[PDB]
């Protein structure tokens, strides 16, 4: 009983889409170049058959996967039975030897050895998987696919021209046969080259003009080529063009952005400090790639059982760690934990201005910023924070507007919390505003400050 | 009176176009390689012609899908005032048999023969009905009309150039008398692939040289052919990168999306129950093509009369099958089934965590799933659930926290409902929040468990 | 002052440029194909010059609409100033006659015939004018770009590869030489047509391979030249992509939207009345072209004071022209028009069904609708209304559930006012909901209906 | 230590990419075209390793910026170590001379020669350097970027095909050698020419003709090349089709939006007034290239310590220089500045009607606007008010409708406040509205707007 996602079943895949890729460049080759059998190839030929008669005896049975449930289902019948329904009789009569077929029929020869390519399925899928895959870029899947398909197209081509070329009488007045004057006499490289030159400067439209058609056939065949031709070109530029407009998408709307924010900060001539804290901020809003970038980005299309969970595990030895969430809860704990933002800031930004309106807090995770108050026009730094402090918290859990400018000084991490958000959750879990008041004020009475907020909340109460 | 939206008469629309086909080959082939009438041809144009004349007989009783009322207009006069005021001259003058032309003047017969080309106007018509068509994929539409569209350009180039080449003295010094030195008597169908060859050679730009202008009137006639074989080229790429960027947009989306998720579990470093459950929704929320990716991007632009009775018609004997809701109203029922939020979940997901914020219960459709509680770190489940029973209900009709950890084990289908959407909904109907308490603290106490829910329910209750 | 915007003044640009047109073609033709003045040129070239310094005579009094005003200037000096320092010097040196350069020296013909390739400025600025113009389409205004500047390039071309050719001691063994030794003693028609056969068969790539360089000097103009015919062909390309992915976006997006909703609803087994309700107003939301699509898609977009009163100037004899709204106010009269949704709906659609939540009321501009009522899975109807009544307000001014089921039978327009902004409103001008429930329920008791509302509610009322 | 950023060491990165270019130029040209040292290049080529020896040695102590800090590392030890675990032995290995190349083998001198392209990582990393970099438009950096790619394809192109056309017997026969008889009795920049006419002649797949491969090895590496060629010039229109599309897409959106509301108000018969405001409205929100259109744009996206002191940098004089703001406080100013939305208006459009709900005030920067009062239909002005002073205040303060229309009259500036996000600020800073409603009615006993505006709000005050 062999299951997928079976690592001694994938060598078996890649083994057989090899064995494809040689069936790919044989069958046309057989078909275009050969009449006799040629043992220096036929015996190579008549072990791939064997290879292919024991692929055929193993092939009988392999689990799938249904939908519906997303199952995976093996039950030793209909395992066998499905695949017995579609394509048995193909690949049974794919590996009947040409010795077989010319006892049979001496003139089906080619004819037979072209019906290989059901074949390419195999390709197909793989290349759908790859697709359907998240570990190969898709730029050069997508480049390796139309590779494929080029060469295919354009061996294929050269295969049944060369065919023209040789099932006609006269040999002069062909193709071949016009300049080269005694092409059978020469090599079968040397022929399969000349056709596969021919063949490519008429698909890339190059097209010297020597071996060119001269009959009624070649310029039949050519026609019906050169059509395809247009159409494979006009699908490989398309398909180019897809590729490169996805390619660079992020760092156009990138630049885009920088040049609209820096041409309106030189238009209404903001001061300097201003201009490059908003290309700081909007720097680093891009080249957090799957850091913060990708966050706010990918972390909204989550279902919020899971990006709560994300949130327990990155930030919850963090709360713990705060005075103002000493011995509160422990509901109150993971639904704060459920609903921060976790934000970062360039070096040299503040991130709360005094005299704002109380609406967020934040608490650091790393790197420190400073508190600067500002008595007359002269910045003057108060306190640094260090990682794990909470602030902003005075004037949000009171009503007051915003007491010092947090300017971070390094890179840092912070967590953002709307007031109405932080209220909206203690307004569950009631009296345990008790207990946060009263770790705030235990501790605005400690740092012997000149507190003038302290006395002025307790006639705010009642 | 025939009205359109009809399997008769179709059917002869089906025809005409094939008789437009039989005229787009037959014209520029009469006008460049033709001067007698050749009767070979001459009893098909007649047949061809009349079916022609009978379509303009029948015309007169056909209906119309007339703007701003979206109704038929079928009334045996103004149903030919629209038709004569619009085309009746170019049709009629279409149908006129060469025979009268060659009776009035013995020149005109090829610049007769291309004046039936206004037969196109039925081919566009069809391939904008094709583009609105919902079951023919446009792909393949866009790929048949270029298609077309590219052979009707070659195949009128070639007659001009062969009219190029015959209308003219001295038949040596022509580009098909350059090479092959008597023309005119080698036959109709060699001269055809002939010029067909020129005019794909010059069209796809190989050019291999042989047959090329060698007077001035085939160069100004090449000159303008070449430069709208650029315009024409530019346009098939054009379609054809549009045609390929659409046709590969959602799942390069998709694949942007895991790869920039997948990037933020690495460099977060993530544990991988965590890491797969982020895959396994974000996979899920894609191949649900046509059940809940196209749901809720559909269901939306809908104007809420029409998703109201959708939702009515798919989820209305599971509103009747829940505990919660026995006989509480009729219009209640209908609220409730109109504002539900049918999601899918891959197995093995939280969709509720413990001591997670009240905002949310589910119903379930398919699938189980399991309760599960922790302690001390060991988490045993508590009451796995069954298609069609109902979680998260306490703590939302209640303000309390959620209790247990629903964890998902099989292909899921669950029915969000929003708690402030619901208490929005059971204040109209007001005091049928009653029959609500009722049935829900009678539940409480059929299985046997802490009933101290009730206990801090009656106290608040009075 | 000459103004701009002015119809005497339009004609003469039009007039100037085609005289631009006339330049672009005449000096390359004469720097690379003549060497004296040739007088049946250059009469015409000193009457162009004479009409091109006529024009920078009349460019001295000329407004010009400035930036951060948006109003003419008209001054009769800065309106020179602002000429003198752009471009007067190069368009003075571009309308300089030739016999004066031929005066100078007797070698800078050619030379100075090239400068006269300034006035091309005028179309630049043409097409620019034309992009922002909102008459003439963006299609064929980007192709008559493209066509304009590929005919100038292939123009220049031929005539620098001919001079190539003809400055050069032995004339045979160059690339008109090479096949036509006497190329000097034939026409100049002939020797123009071969060159600029020879440029369009380089530009397109066909290169039939007649006519290709011998020497030095060709190859090397030869390989600049294909150079700049890759970045020209590449650029051609790209615009018609760009012209092409534009125009076919919305039927695009809409056969999408189609599809997917299509397949939604056969996956989920939905009845076909229900399908084709589906079907039937996603097809009318988009041939509603510019009346309903661009409504809400270009009216958000507006400023609310404008949209309000696009609002007051379409729909403001119908409020007048209802029940409910009978001697009420002014300003709410206003208020309410100014807030409302007009809104399109196919005929076969209910808008509104039985026991729905209150929420929305509509009122009829055109077409017809019918009440329908059901108690036993029969359909009863009972009123139909006529275009100009106002619906579903019996539960939205009350707050009951629905009463009735609102199927539109022909072409409708409704007007949606939604429950939570007309009460928004009717809190503003209080007292005038005294006159809204007086002239409800007199409207109860108008038809003598079997009323079970017209009681309830009095006695909510004393 | 020497660092980044700095204008010493950008110009030796300048000096080393011109030296690369150098490099590129040459070492295909040896590779192919050379077999002796020949000094008159070797000097050259002992001058420029010299100079990259100078900067292998110099390059030890740069400082970098490192991730996760963006700080610059600078140590004088580790700033080593990341050198020699990086690419140390690449150009340590490009700088060596050729000399020691020739003493150690007398056939490897172009095989060695082509390992000194290692040196074009300063080209690509300048590449990336250009697109990151804001000064220089992304146009012409990706123009300049495939051009110096496809020449330099070309280049090697030609030196290796004429290598193959040299190191062969019998030169007779070869590519060159079937049209020129003897060309290695010819100068060396006639081969060179001639290689780089082939080059181009193929890869732009004009292919005239001349210049085709005669035997095996040639074949060979023509299809290689012209199967590059296809790839390479896929991937140029691809580049030029982002390019373009990028390029012209704020106007084609323009576009869309005019075509759309132009057609809106034509079908729906709208008086021409309205109308033009509609299309004034419009165009203006176009042409304020990072004024207003990129303000709204980009603002939004900032985290909002940053744009309210934007706000507070622009509009602070003019909250000082408001009657209704004389006393109030100092953080309710820095509150209201915050939270204002500046805008634009053409001249001649409404900005609030008459009897509008009271929802918004406006504040001038720059520009006039006039006061339109209707009494039965005939409007005149009643106050022109000037840039500084608030409109709509009277009525959003209280509960009114409006009591003018405010028609601009030069291109304005308002500042947008909605009511109750006004509200919402003078909630807090509590008693402040004392002193707004009290210089309100102190501005409205002064102005005379006679009695009866007075008399009727203070009866709603007491
Ligand atoms: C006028 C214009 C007329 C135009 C008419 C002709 C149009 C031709 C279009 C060509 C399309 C080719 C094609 O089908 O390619 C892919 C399939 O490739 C495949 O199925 C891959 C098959 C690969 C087989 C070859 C494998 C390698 C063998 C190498 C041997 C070479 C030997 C050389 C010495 C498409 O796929 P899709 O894009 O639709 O996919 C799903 C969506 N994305
Ligand atoms: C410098 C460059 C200068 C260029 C100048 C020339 C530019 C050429 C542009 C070509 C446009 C072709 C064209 O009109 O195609 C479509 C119309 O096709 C149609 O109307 C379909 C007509 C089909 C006729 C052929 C029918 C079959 C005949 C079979 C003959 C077989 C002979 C075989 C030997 C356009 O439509 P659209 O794209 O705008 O549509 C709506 C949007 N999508
Ligand atoms: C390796 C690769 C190397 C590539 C190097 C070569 C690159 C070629 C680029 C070609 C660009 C052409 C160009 O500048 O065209 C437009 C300007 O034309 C204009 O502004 C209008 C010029 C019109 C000139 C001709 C006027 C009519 C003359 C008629 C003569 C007829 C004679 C017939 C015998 C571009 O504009 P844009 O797109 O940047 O615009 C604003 C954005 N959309
Ligand atoms: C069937 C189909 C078969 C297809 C097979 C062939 C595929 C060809 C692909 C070509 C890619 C070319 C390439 O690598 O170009 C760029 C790198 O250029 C660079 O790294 C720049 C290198 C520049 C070197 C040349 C410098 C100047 C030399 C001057 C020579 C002077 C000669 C004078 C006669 C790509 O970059 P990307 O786009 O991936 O980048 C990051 C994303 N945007």
């Amino acid at each position: 009983v062999v299951s997928p996602y079976d690592h001694k079943y994938r060598i078996w895949e890649a083994f057989l889409v090899v064995l494809v890729v040689y069936t790919a460049w044989v069958s046309p080759f057989e078909f275009g170049f050969l009449r006799k059998p040629r043992p220096p190839l036929s015996i190579t030929d008549n072990i791939v058959n064997a290879f292919f008669a024991i692929d055929i005896i193993m092939t009988f049975f392999v689990g799938y996967l249904d939908k519906s449930t997303y199952l995976i289902v093996d039950d030793r019948k209909q395992i066998a039975f499905k695949y017995l329904r579609s394509w048995f009789l193909l690949d049974l009569v794919s590996t009947i030897p040409s010795e077989a077929a010319m006892r049979i029929s001496s003139q089906s020869y080619g004819l037979f050895n072209m019906l290989r390519l059901w074949r390419l399925r195999r390709v197909g899928a793989l290349f759908a998987r790859l697709e359907k895959d998240r570990n190969f870029n898709y730029f050069w899947v997508r480049c390796a696919k139309l590779v494929c398909v080029t060469l295919f197209a354009v061996h294929c081509a050269a295969c049944f021209y060369y065919l023209i070329a040789a099932r006609n009488s006269n040999p002069a007045k062909t193709w071949i046969g016009a300049n080269v004057a005694n092409f059978l006499e020469e090599s079968l490289w040397m022929r399969y080259v000349t056709s596969m030159y021919w063949s490519i400067t008429t698909l890339t439209t190059v097209g010297y003009g020597d071996l060119h058609p001269v009959n009624t056939k070649e310029m039949i065949f050519d026609i019906f080529y050169m059509l395809f031709n247009l159409g494979l070109t006009a699908y490989l530029i398309g398909n180019m063009t897809n590729l490169v407009v996805h390619g660079t998408s992020r760092t156009r709307n990138f630049r885009d952005t920088i040049q609209a924010a820096s041409n309106f900060a030189h238009r209404n001539h903001l001061p300097p400090r201003l201009q490059d804290q908003m290309l700081a901020h909007l720097c680093l809003k891009y080249r957090t790639d799957s850091e913060g970038l990708q966050q706010q980005e990918t972390l909204d299309a989550l279902p919020k059982a899971i990006r709560s969970s994300i949130s327990h595990f990155l930030f919850y030895s963090l709360m713990d760690k705060v005075y103002l969430f000493r011995g509160v809860s422990n509901a109150l704990l993971f639904q704060l934990v459920s609903e921060m933002k976790a934000e970062y800031f360039p070096p040299k930004e503040d991130v709360i201005l005094q005299n704002e309106a109380p609406t967020d807090f934040y608490i650091l995770v790393n790197g420190t910023a400073d508190l600067v108050d500002v008595d007359t026009g002269t910045e003057s730094i108060v306190r640094e924070v260090k990682a794990g402090d909470i602030i902003g918290e005075i004037g949000v859990l009171c009503y007051r507007p915003q007491l010092f400018t947090v300017r971070t000084k390094r890179l840092c991490q912070l967590l953002r919390m709307n007031r109405t958000t932080f209220l909206n959750i203690i307004q569950a879990n009631v009296g345990d505003g008790t207990i946060i008041m009263n770790n705030l004020l235990q501790h605005l009475k400690e740092m012997n400050d000149p507190v003038m907020t302290n006395v002025l909340l307790e006639i705010e109460n009642m």
